Formats: structure tokens, sequence, C-alpha cells
């Protein structure tokens, strides 16, 4: 059978695919058709239907993997048209993760005697994640950080080492936020959770703007002055709160400039996608900023869709993390993004 | 001169008046006609302009103070009519606290020979609640809970003893929130805060909805329903998420029904205004019980004029801070709601 594994959010689905490249002659007299169909659908198109996805820059090529050698690839559409990959794939044995692995379990099983093996969508992160670092993007570091992210003319990605990584807190942005404190490859704690995710970006977004998609929302956020919206601490004592050691340019309340009708009538579209995506970011960053605190833990990892091709909201959790922990903590970022779940569920197949 | 105390808020101005009932016949004959003026108009009137508030319900009586007896009485408008006071004013010693003291000092300085002390928001927010802790609601607990919030059948309010106050993590819940660890009558830090507050609530809720006030945008979400705008557990996963705890009914992503176009053409103005006060206060009571935990402290305070009028948010607050802390926290208010600061900053007369 096909070698996958797949991760169903309450967004997203992502489908990691195994493709062996040692066949050999004897082995491809043996594959059926359909098999050969599959992997030929699969590696000729980057494609599929009208809102399938394969990141080809994420491949990983020539992998060992269950003593074959073979590329690893990484495709996503919207959980919205899991009916028509079902509807395809019944015209092999699954692991799948996510809530959608036992929310569709019943329809998958329409699929004549495929056999679904449901995982945990948090096991099978913290494994996707640790094993992709394990073996390199394609001999380059998976992890990586903004250095001098306090300074913009020096602000860079750069390389960063997890050779050691515990302990480590791990930040899942999804459709809402799950938050790890992970103490070695099997020791790991759920320490909390936030509903303020990447759903509400969109969500709101939507709402407040019309944007009809997710990179239609940056996009609008990349041209937009989020402080037309909110209100900021030196709109309310008119420099810092020098106390509490408060920047004036800090936001004191999220879109609280929106309670004054005459500046409701004069923010832009892009103004409140922008305001959207810092007050979201930031609520994201604290939040972890708090849990590292008490989990007595300095690397923060942010990982999920939220954050693909998504700068804006990188750089600002880069500068916000090391501002507000006085340097204390440091956010680290990885370049496999959303699709850890679905290669640990693939890393699971020798269990079945 | 008359005893005034205020704080100027980001969005109201709080003020704490001392109405002297002791006063004899001589002092009556010594006093200017300016000052029977002052103490007239407050206390023959409740509304005063078009948008100030005497909130008769809180008032103090014969309360003993510096040395006299009195009424204290309390009084509300919006920061964005001050002009209009210090108008009225320029046609004492001010003891005045919040941002605004610090970013109108200029505007006060126009009222001739008015002397304004400028004192710290949160330290006169701090004294003030434990004085009025101290000296009772007029022989009734000034401090309450509610009993049994996990069952709606048995939920009331009930007095809580503050005595002993200390340690106590309180939650200012303003336009933006301020969160405090108070260990004793002068050791406290502010631990953190969260910019998605009560100005998040009411400039959000008027983007969406269309209201024009606070009272307004309250009554729309008595109405809605939260869950046509936020995507669940249940909606994820079909059901609970076991593995850790969490249950069907909890908001997985807020407002992450509305990335579906279909969800938000049938969502009402009622249901976003709902959707807005459920997620703000879910995030506002998480990052309590985060704090709570980290400081080490089971008792958490909310104050603040969001909580005005809002039983909505105070329930929800008793029943999360409860469910999620698995009953090791417990949520209190205080019948003051928002005038703390105004109080500590009276307060601080003697000092000059
Ligand atoms: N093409 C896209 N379509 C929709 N959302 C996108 C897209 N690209 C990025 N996103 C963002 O990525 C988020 C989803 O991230 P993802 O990690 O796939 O969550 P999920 O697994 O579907 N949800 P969950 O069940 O909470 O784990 C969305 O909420 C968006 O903010
Ligand atoms: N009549 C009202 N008008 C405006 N807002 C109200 C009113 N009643 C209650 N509120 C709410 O109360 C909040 C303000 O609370 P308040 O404690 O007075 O803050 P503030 O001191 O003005 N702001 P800050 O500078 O951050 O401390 C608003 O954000 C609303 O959510
Ligand atoms: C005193 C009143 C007016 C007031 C209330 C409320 C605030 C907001 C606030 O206190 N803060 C600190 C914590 N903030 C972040 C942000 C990102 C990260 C990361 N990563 N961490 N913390 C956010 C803003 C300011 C002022
Ligand atoms: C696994 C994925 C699908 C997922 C991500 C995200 C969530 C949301 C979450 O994890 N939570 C727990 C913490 N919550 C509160 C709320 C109030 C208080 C108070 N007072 N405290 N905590 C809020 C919801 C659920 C599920
Ligand atoms: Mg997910
Ligand atoms: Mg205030």
């Amino acid at each position: 059978s096909p070698w996958f594994g797949m991760d169903i959010g309450g967004t997203l689905v992502k489908l990691s695919y195994f493709e062996p490249i040692d066949i050999t002659a004897e082995e491809e007299q043996e594959e059926v058709e359909s098999l050969k169909s599959i992997r030929k659908y699969l590696t000729s198109n980057v494609a599929y239907g009208s809102t399938g996805i394969r990141d080809v820059h994420l491949e990983l090529k020539d992998l060992t993997l269950f003593g074959r050698r073979g590329n690893l690839h990484f495709i996503r559409f919207p959980t919205q048209d899991l009916p028509t990959f079902i509807q395809m794939g019944r015209d092999t044995v699954l692991c799948a993760t996510g809530g959608g692995a036992y929310k569709f379990e019943k329809d998958f099983r329409t699929i004549g005697n495929l056999h679904l093996h449901k995982l945990d969508e948090l096991d099978c992160l913290v494994k996707g994640l640790l094993y992709i670092d394990s073996v390199s993007f394609n001999g380059q570091a998976e992890c990586y950080y903004f250095a001098n992210a306090s300074e913009p003319e020096r602000c860079q990605k750069m390389p960063f080492n997890l050779d050691d990584p515990y302990p480590l807190l791990v930040v899942n942005i999804g459709s809402g936020v799950s938050i790890l404190a992970v103490h070695s490859k099997d020791n790991y704690k759920r320490v909390t959770g936030t509903s303020l995710g990447g759903g509400t970006f969109l969500g709101l977004c939507s709402l407040l703007t019309g944007c009809e998609s997710f990179e239609e929302a940056l996009e609008m956020a990349s041209k937009g002055d989020s402080t037309q919206a909110d209100k900021l601490v030196r709109d309310i004592y008119g420099g810092d709160y020098e106390r509490f050691g408060l920047p004036g340019w800090a936001v004191a309340s999220s879109f609280g400039n929106m309670i004054y009708k005459e500046k409701r009538e004069s923010v832009s579209k892009e103004d409140l996608a922008r305001a959207t995506l810092v007050t979201i970011t930031n609520n994201i960053g604290s939040v972890a900023r708090m849990c590292a605190v008490n989990e007595k833990i300095n690397r923060v990892v942010f990982v999920g869709n939220f954050l693909r091709v998504n700068t804006l909201s990188m750089k600002l959790l880069a500068y916000a993390l090391d501002y507000w922990s006085k340097g204390q903590l440091k956010a680290l970022f990885l370049e496999h993004e959303g699709y850890f779940g679905a290669v640990g569920a693939l890393l699971g197949l020798p269990n079945f």
C-alpha cells in the first residue's frame, strides 16, 4: 500500500506521502495499476483538483524510512473538501490524526477494506517535529530564529541547532492554539491552550474586511496601520507609563480606538486586517511567555499554519517575545510549518 | 476646598466626592458661595450635563474620613467629555490618577491656583480596594462570589470575607487589563497585562454590530448565541477531545466558524455581540488563571468597569475559573466596580 500520514484539522488536512525511489524491476512488475496510478498522479501534479496543493519546496529528498529510500512529500487541502478526497479514494492502512480522524472515522470506512488507525494529534506533533529536525531539511537546519529581532536593519533569519531539544515549549497555532511542554521524547504535557488562534484571525478578518482567503487577509494586513484601530499606552498617558516600564507604543486596548464613531468611519480595511493580525499574534506571544516562565523553559518554538507565508507574525513574535521577556526567551520557528502531525502519523505505520 | 479623588482612565473618568454631614452653624457661615454651590449641585442632581452620572446605589453613608463624618459619592463620565468638566471648573487640591492625570496635566492647570497631584493608577487601585473593603459597604460585605457557579439552578451571589486579604490577585479590566499580585498593604507587583480588555469588547462590537453604547452591546449579547460564530471542540472532533480533558462545548477557535461565507451570511448581530463578549471574557479568565498558578495565589478578584451591569461576564468568569482550575481558584467580585483608583487618590489628600 502507499505510505501516507494524515492530519485532519479543524481547517486544513495535511498529508505526508512517502514516494519510494528504490523500486526494483521486479517490484515494478508486481505493483498493481491503481498503485502506479496514485504515485504518478501525486508526483506529476502540484495542484490537485481545485484546492489541493503540494508544497514542493518542503520535499525531503532521498530519505531512508522503514528501510527504504524515497522522497517525503507534503500536501494540503481544506478540511471542507475532505468529501471530495474520500470520493476520489472510493472510485491501504491509513494512520490519521487531528480531530477529523475521529469526526470523519465513519467516512473513511466507506473506502472498502481501508484500515484506519487513529493517533493523538499532539503525540503526532511531537514525534513529527523531533523526527524532521533529526533528519534535517536536506542537510540544512529545520529550525531557525530571527537574529537581532529588536533592530530592523539587523534582523535576519538564522539557523538554530536543536540537537538536544529538551526542554522545549511548543506553541501550535492552528484554528486554535495548543501549548506543550516537552521534557523528553516520551514526556510532554499540554500546559494550556487559547481559542484566539488562526481561525480568529481569518474569521474576524473576513467579517471586518470582506477578504476571501488567508493570503488576501495577509496582503491587506501588510498595507495597514494597526494603530488606527488600537488604543496605545501613549493615547492614555500621553507617553510611556514609566512606573511599570510600559512604552508609549505598546497596545493598551486592541481595537480600543473603535469605540469612537468618527474613528470607525476613517479606519481602512487594511488597518483592520493589520489590527486583527497584531491582536492575535501578541496574545499568542504573551500566553507563550507566561507558560514558558511557569514551566522554566527558555526556548519557545512556534508551529502551525497560522504562520505559513506569514513573516509579519513571525517577526512580531520574535520581537515581542524578546522585548517583553527582557531577552530571557527566544522565539524559534520550523521550516515544516504545519506538517508535523502528518509526519508523526506516518511514523506510526510500523505499529500496525 | 472640596474633597475629591479622580481617576482619569482611557475611557472613563471616575470621581469620588466626600460630602461632609457634620457642618456646624459657624462653618456654614464661613463657607464661600461657590463651595456651597458645588455641594448643592453634586448632591441635588444624579445626572450631570448630558453624560455625567452619580451611582447613588454605591454611596457610603456616614463614613468617618480625615476626622470628619460625611457621605462618599461615586460619579463617572466619559474621558471624551473632560474638556467640558474643566470648562465648568474654570468658570482646590486635586489628587488625580490614571493615565489622564499625566495626559491632561496642562489642562487641569488652566484652572487658576488649582493644585494637581498625580498619583499612580495601580497604587491608588490597591489602596482604594483595601480601604473600601475595610470600612464595609454600609455594613454589608464589599466582596462577593458566585456560589456553586457550575450549577445554574444553584448559582447565587454570596458575600465573601476579605478580612485577611493577602495574598490576592487583582485583575483590573478597563480599556485594557492589568494584573496585580498583592502580598501586603505596601507590597505588590504588576504581574502582566493584556490588551484584550473592555475596549476590545466595545470596539469590536461597534464594528461588528453597529451598537452605539456599552449597554446596547450587552443587551445584544444577552440575546445571542456565541456558538453560531465560534468553532467548538465538538466541531473539530465530533465530541470531546478525551485525551486532554477538553469538553466538546469548549471553544477551540473564537470566531472560527466565520471563515465560512455561508455562516457569515446567517449569523446575527446578537450572535456576534455574544461571541465578542465570550471571547474577551474567557481570555481574561485564562490569563488570570495562568498568573494565579505562577504566583501561587488562589483568590482572584476582578474589578474595572468592563464588569459594571455585566452579570453575563461575571458569571462566565465565575464558572470558567472554577471549571478550568479544577476548583483550585475562586473568582471574587467587588461592589465598587471601577471606583477604587478614585478612592485611592482621595486617600492621598493628607500627604499634601
Ligand atoms: N490556505 C489556507 N486556508 C485556510 N487557512 C490557512 C491557509 N493557510 C494558512 N492558514 C492559516 O492556518 C490556520 C490553520 O492551521 P492548521 O495548523 O492547519 O490548523 P488545523 O490543524 O486545521 N486546526 P486544529 O484542529 O485546531 O489543529 C488557519 O486558521 C489560518 O490562519
Ligand atoms: N457607560 C460606559 N461607557 C463606556 N464604557 C463602559 C461604560 N460602562 C462600562 N464600560 C466598560 O468599561 C470599560 C472601561 O473601564 P474602566 O475601568 O473605567 O477603564 P479606564 O480606567 O477608563 N481605562 P484604563 O486607562 O485602561 O484603566 C470600557 O472599556 C467598557 O467595556
Ligand atoms: C495601564 C493600562 C493603561 C494598560 C493596560 C494593559 C496594557 C497592555 C500590557 O500590559 N501589555 C503587556 C504584555 N504584552 C505582551 C505582548 C506580547 C508579548 C509576547 N511575546 N508579551 N506581552 C501586551 C501589552 C498596557 C497598559
Ligand atoms: C486541540 C485543538 C482543537 C484545541 C485548541 C485550543 C483549544 C482551547 C483550549 O485549550 N482552552 C483551554 C483554556 N481555556 C480557558 C478558558 C477560560 C479559563 C478561565 N478562567 N481558562 N481557560 C479556553 C479553551 C481547544 C482545542
Ligand atoms: Mg492541527
Ligand atoms: Mg482605569
